[PDB]
C-alpha cells in the first residue's frame, strides 16, 4: 500500500520500541540470558524486493558462497554465464570445481542454450543481469521457466546493478536474489557488504548452514547502520543516478571520438525489448568504445579531473575505469577479446554529480 | 626485545604516516588509482607479530578465520584429522563436498598417528579444549601431523591467547583465533585472525577469504581490535590472577565435586600443559554435587555474573549447557572477568549458598 | 565553480592524499609531532564543505548547534555590550532589546551605539525578513555584526553571506546531516572572525568540539545534500497545495504569505516547513496526531522521516496551530496519512 | 563493591537489552538527553561517589559548562596562576570579559587563599596533582577556607589523579570535573569531558550550562568509547602508576637530571599532603636535565618509543618538552616498563 522512498525508509522500524526513529547501533557479541540492527536491515531489503525474508552477510561474495554452500553438494551441476562479475567467476571455475560441483558456462542470453545445458542433477541457474561489461540483458522470466521445469533447480539472481528500483527478479520466478550491497544499495562508497532475499524456508537454510557454518560472513553492527542509513535516499539516488546516465549516454553516442556504447537504453542495444519488459529503468551504468583503443583510454583517463578512477560503482561519485590498463593488464589478448574486454572500451558508474559537471570533465578529456 | 605490552600497543604502528598514535579509521569501499584496508592490515600485523609469525589476516568471525582457511588448503579427496568433541563444519559440511574427516582423541597421541592417512591434509586441534579444558601436546601432534609431508597442522588458538601459548613456536602451520574473545576482550565485536607463513597467508587471502567466504572484517571492527589490543597484557593478567584465585575457592567447596582447571596437578594433561602455557588460562569448568538444579539454581541467584554463552569479556560470564558428550549434566562454565576477585568470589559463595 | 551537489559531494576532499574518495575517520585526541619544533582533518574537510556551500572563507563544526552559536557570541561580545533580536546573556552584563525584525524601522530606530550584534533567523509562522535591508541597516554601526541562523533555509535556497551578513551559524542537527542520527553546528564567515571563534569562543569559551564520527556523518549526509533538499521541497509543494484546500497555511510559498516578496527575493527556493492552522481546537489538533500511521511525531525538523508537531500539545501558538517537516517520503503516501487522519 | 566492578558494571541496563555492552543510540530524533550518554553519566558518578554526572564534549566543555551556570557578572573567583593552560585562557580572558572577578594566587598557601577570600566569592577553583611540576594542595582544608563564605562552591580538577587515587567530593569539594580525553577513556581517540556534583548542583549546570550558555553536547560514539575506556579503567591505573613509579626510581639517579618532581618522592613539596588525599602518587613524571634548553630537545629527539606528544593518560608513553614545545614531561604509558625504560637511557646517552 506504500512507495519505494516510503518503503525503504520505514520498512521494519522500531520507533515504537527505542522511541527513536533512527535504529540504535547493537554493537555487540554477547547476548545475556536467564543482531538486532542487522535484522532491520534484513527485512528493509526483504520489503524492497518484495520477498519474506533478508539474510546480511559481511560482502557480497559472502552473500553468494554463503548461498552456493548450503543449497550445493558434490555431485550436484551448476549453469551460468560464460561471462560474470569476476569474483563469483573465481568461486564458479575454480572453487565449487575442487569440491565436486559440475559447472556447465553458456550464454544465457541464448535461451535454448540454456535448456540443453540442463541435466538431472542441475541445482542451481545462476544469472546476472545486467551484466559486466557491455551490460547483457537476459530474459529473467523466460530463464526462470526454462529452469523450473527440473523441480529441484534453483534460480539465483545477481540483482546488484539494477537494484529493487528498476528490476525485482523475485517476481519473474527467481528462486534467490543477491546483492552486493556495497554498490548502489549502501551507495556511499564506504562499506562492503552483501544481502540475500528468498523465501523464509531457503533464508533459514542460508542463514544457519551456508552463513553460521560454511563462510561466517558475519556483517559487522555498524555497518549494517550505515546501510540502514543508506537506504533513507535509496530512492532519490537512483533517480538521479538514471536521470544522469541517459544525459551522459547521448553525450557518449553522439561524440567523434566515442566508436561504440553499450548502454540498455539505448534501442541498438542487444536485449533492449528484454530489457524494456523487466526494468523499469536502464541503469546507471554506461559502457563504451574509444576510438583511439589502449591509449586513448589511458589519456582519457588521466586527464578526468572530477571523474575518480576506481573499480567500483554505485557510488555518489562518478567513478570510471578502463580495464584493459587497469583490472586487465596482466592478461592475454583473447583472454580479454571473449569475453568482453577490448583495448577502447570504458566502464563508467555515474555518480550524483550535477550532470553539467561530469560531461565538461568528459568533455575537455576527451581531447 | 620488546614485550608483550609493548607489542601489543606498538607493532604495526604507522605514526610516521598519520602523525597520530591511533590508527584512522579507513571506513571506505573504494580506492582510487594515481594513474592507468589500512586499518585492517595495520590489526594482521598486529596479530602477527604476538604469534611471532609473518603475516596475519582479519575475518568477519572466528568460523571466518576457520572456514577461509579450510576451503583454501582442502579439496573433494583429502582427509581431516580433528578431534571428537566449527563443529557443523567438519561433521556436515565438509563431508557435503567430498573431504573424508576422521574425529580421534587428540588426546592420545597414537589415535592420531594411527588416523593419519596419506591423503590427511589437515590435523586441526584446539588446545585448552571445550568443555573439561581438554590439554594437548602441540609439539608432539606436530612431530606426528608432519611425517606426512603434506598435512598441515592447523591449531585454534583463541583459548590460551598468544599471551600464553604460541603454537607456530612448536611447529604449527597455521593459528585461527575467534578475536570475538581475548583479542578484543569487550564483548562487541564478532572477529576472525589467522596467523600463518607468508605463502599459506596471501592463498587464504586470495582465495580463501576472496573467493570462497567473503568473511571481510569491518574497518571499524578492526580498529575496535586494534583499541582492545592496547590493553591486552594487563587484562589477560587480571583474567589469570582473578582466575587462579576463584579456582582455589571452588577446590576447596563443599557442594562442588571437581573443578576442570589446567593449572591443578589432579588435571589429566597439567604436565602438558605447564611445559606449552606461560599461563593456565580464565576459564574454569566445574561440576556441583548437585547436578542438574546444582546448577540450573545456582546460576539464579547470581547477581554479578551474567548468563551467557560467548567468553573472554571484561565481565565475568557463565552458564549451565544443560540448560552427552563432556557435558556432565552438573557441569558449570566460568568465564573469568576483569572485576575485582572479592566481588566475584562474594556472588560465587552467596549463588552456593542458595543450595 | 560547479553546481549544487558536485560541490556538497566534492568540495574541500583530500582524495589523492589517502587514495580514497571517503575520508579516513581520525578516532584521534593527540597528535605525534616530528621533531621537537584544537583541530581534526576529518572535521576540517566538513568545515571546508559548509564554507564552499554558504561561499564563505571559513567554516567551524562544533557539537551543536547552541554550541555554534554560543561560542560566536562568547566571542564577539563583552559586558556592556548590546544585541538587537527578534521577539543568559543579560546575566553576564549584555543588554538584549527584543524588536520585531520585519519591522525594518524598528530595527533601525533600535540601534544603539553599543550595539554588537544583530540576530536573525529567517524564516522562523515561516516569518520573512529583508537580510540584505537589515544588514544595511546594522551596518551604520561600524561595530555591528550581523548573525544569520540559516538552519531552516539552507545554502541550497540561501547564502546570506551574498546579502551583506557576517557570520553564518547552522543546526547541522536539521537539514544539512539530513538523517535523523547527529547533534551538530557550523559557522561560517571571513577567516580571522572564524580564527577568532575558533581560538576563543571554541577553545576556552564552550569547548563545544564535534566529534570525528559525527563529522564523517554529516559528510556522508552531504553525499545527497542537493538532492535531499530538491525532494524535500517538492513533497512540500504538492502537500501545501493538499492542506490550503484547516483554516490557514503557513508557507513562504502562497502569495497570501506575509513575506512573501522578500521570499522570493531572497530564498532560491520556499522551504520545506509547512505550518497550517485546523479549525478544530486544541482537541483537533491532538486528534489528528493522535492519528497518523506514517508521519512521525516529534520536536524535530529536516529528517528523511516526515515529523509532525502540535506545539499546544508538545506568545505565538494558537490551539489550531500544527508544524509539518515534510520528509522524503513519496508524496502520495504522506497525503494519505494526513488525509485519513482528518477525517 | 571495589573499583573494577564498578567501572564495569555501574548503570548496567542488560536488564532491559539483553546484551551487556550499551547500543549506541546515535539519534538526535526521539518520538512520542541520550541513553548512551546517560549510562557514561552515572558510570563517572558512582566512580567519584557523587549523586550525578553530566557528560560534555571536552574537558572545557566540562568546565566552562560548570562556570557559566554557577556564576554571574560581578562574582568573584578564586584560582591558582599555574593553571591547565585552556583553563587559564578562560579564568584570565574570558570570566573577566563578562563582569567576573579573578584574582590568582597559589594555592599551596593556605594562608593566601584566606586572604583572597570576598563576600562576593562564588567559585573556589584547584587542581591537585598541577602543571606542569605536578604541585598539590589540601582538598579538605582548602573546601574549609572556601565554605567559611556560604555562597562559595569548590571545585576540582581530577584529571591527573582520577577517582582511582582521589575522591574530592569526600573531602568536601562541590564540584568535580574532568577531561575525560586522558585518563578515563585511556585511549587517545577521544575528546570529552565529565562533571560530577550534588543533584540539584547537576540538573542546573545540564539544563543551564550545557543546554543554553555551551552546547558542548558529547557525541554517543564517543560515549561508547568511553564506557568502553572504563571498562579497563582500574587495570590501566593500576599499571600506569606501577610504571611510573619505576621510572621514578631511575630517572631520580641518572647522572643528567637535576630534580624528578612526583608526589611520591619524600623529597617532594607537598609529598604528606599527598600521601593522605592519594591512594596512589599519579602516572605524570616531570625532571630537569643539567644541559637545560639544548638537553631536552637532543633527548627527546632520540626517542624511539615515547612518542612525542602534547596530551597525556594514553595507553602510550608520551613526552614533550615544555621548552621546545608548548613555548621534560613524561606520561607514563602501558609498556612494559624494561622497554621504557631502555627507550630513555639509550636516548639519554646521547
Amino acid at each position: 500500500k506504500s512507495g519505494l522512498g516510503t518503503t525503504a525508509i520505514h520498512a521494519g522500524t522500531l520507533k515504537n520500541l527505542y522511541g527513536t526513529l533512527a535504529m540504535p547501533i547493537y554493537q555487540t557479541s554477547t547476548f545475556i540470558f536467564d543482531n538486532p540492527t542487522t535484522t532491520v536491515l534484513e527485512n528493509k531489503i526483504a520489503a524492497l524486493e518484495e520477498g519474506e525474508a533478508g539474510i546480511a552477510m559481511s560482502s557480497g561474495m559472502g552473500a553468494i558462497s554463503s548461498t552456493l554452500w548450503t543449497v550445493l553438494k558434490a555431485g550436484d551441476h551448476v549453469v551460468t554465464d560464460k561471462t560474470l562479475y569476476g569474483c563469483t567467476f573465481a568461486l564458479m571455475n575454480h572453487g565449487l570445481t575442487r569440491f565436486g560441483v559440475e559447472v556447465t558456462f553458456v550464454d544465457t542470453s541464448n535461451l535454448e542454450e540454456v535448456k540443453n545445458a540442463m541435466k538431472k542433477n542441475t541445482r542451481v541457474v545462476y544469472l546476472e543481469t545486467p551484466a559486466n561489461p557491455n551490460l547483457k540483458i537476459v530474459d529473467l522470466e523466460a530463464l526462470s521457466k526454462i529452469a523450473h521445469t527440473n523441480p529441484n533447480t534453483l534460480v539465483i539472481v545477481d540483482n546488484t546493478f539494477a537494484t529493487p528500483y528498476m528490476q525485482k527478479p523475485l517476481k519473474l520466478g527467481v528462486d534467490i536474489v543477491v546483492h552486493s550491497a556495497t554498490k548502489y544499495l549502501n551507495g556511499h562508497g564506504d562499506v562492503i557488504a552483501g544481502l540475500v532475499v528468498t523465501r523464509q524456508e531457503l533464508a533459514d537454510q542460508i542463514r544457519f548452514v551456508g552463513l553460521k557454518d560454511m563462510t561466517g560472513a558475519v556483517l559487522g553492527p555498524q555497518e549494517a547502520y550505515y546501510i540502514i542509513r543508506g537506504l533513507k535516499t535509496f530512492e532519490i539516488r537512483m533517480e538521479r543516478h538514471c536521470k544522469n546516465a541517459r544525459t551522459i549516454v547521448d553525450f557518449l553516442n553522439k561524440h567523434p571520438k566515442v566508436e561504440k556504447v553499450y548502454y540498455p537504453g539505448l534501442e541498438t542495444h542487444p536485449g533492449y525489448e528484454i530489457a524494456k519488459k523487466q526494468m523499469k529503468d536502464f541503469g546507471a551504468m554506461i559502457s563504451f568504445e574509444l576510438k583511439g583503443g589502449f591509449e586513448a583510454g589511458k589519456t582519457l583517463l588521466n586527464n578526468l579531473k572530477l571523474c575518480s578512477l576506481a573499480v567500483s560503482l554505485g557510488d555518489t561519485e562518478t567513478l570510471i575505469q578502463h580495464p584493459a590498463s587497469m583490472t586487465h593488464s596482466p592478461y592475454t589478448k583473447e583472454e580479454r577479446e571473449v569475453a568482453g574486454i577490448t583495448d577502447g572500451l570504458v566502464r563508467l558508474s555515474v555518480g550524483l554529480e550535477n550532470v553539467e559537471d561530469i560531461i565538461a570533465d568528459l568533455e575537455q578529456g576527451l581531447e
